[PDB]
């Protein structure tokens, strides 16, 4: 049971959901711009992955430009409540596995938390090979 908060029009997204392909499950898939999580979620998606509340703001959207969020005035509740109303301020992709919750950026983080191995080699959008048909990451 794996849940991908997707953004269809970024590589790091495409990417890291066609790995959770590859290794033979189709993920859940919320459109987190149109269906964000609740405060709740949120919040509980931050503390499994491990990051801080700014880690995940996704820089050079414009709520981030706009609010001015670069600066270091914000608590991280604030932080939280600008995600929630400005979605498009929350990174992406993140990936729930039973195994664990990550930010997955680069998009091969994703392997750390799939259970069940690359059924075979992936190489990303560009070119870039990650795993090879062996299953060794390159
Ligand atoms: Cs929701
Ligand atoms: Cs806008
Ligand atoms: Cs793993
Ligand atoms: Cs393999
Ligand atoms: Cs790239």
């Amino acid at each position: 049971n794996i849940t991908i908060y997707h953004n269809p029009a970024c590589g790091t997204s495409r990417n890291t959901l066609e790995m959770i392909r590859n290794s033979g499950t189709e993920p859940t898939i919320i459109l987190y711009l149109e269906n964000p999580p609740s405060r709740d979620e949120l919040v509980k998606l931050i503390a499994d992955m491990g990051i801080s509340v700014r880690a995940l703001l996704a820089k050079n959207v414009e709520p981030y430009e706009q609010l001015g969020l670069a600066e270091d005035k914000f608590t991280d509740d604030q932080l939280i409540d600008f995600m929630l109303q400005h979605p498009i301020l929350i990174n992406r992709p993140i990936v729930v596995t039973p195994l664990g919750t990550r930010l997955c950026r680069p998009s091969e983080v994703v392997l750390d938390i799939l259970q069940d191995a690359q059924k075979g080699a992936f190489t990303k959008e560009d070119g870039e090979k990650v795993v090879d048909e062996a299953g060794k990451r390159l």
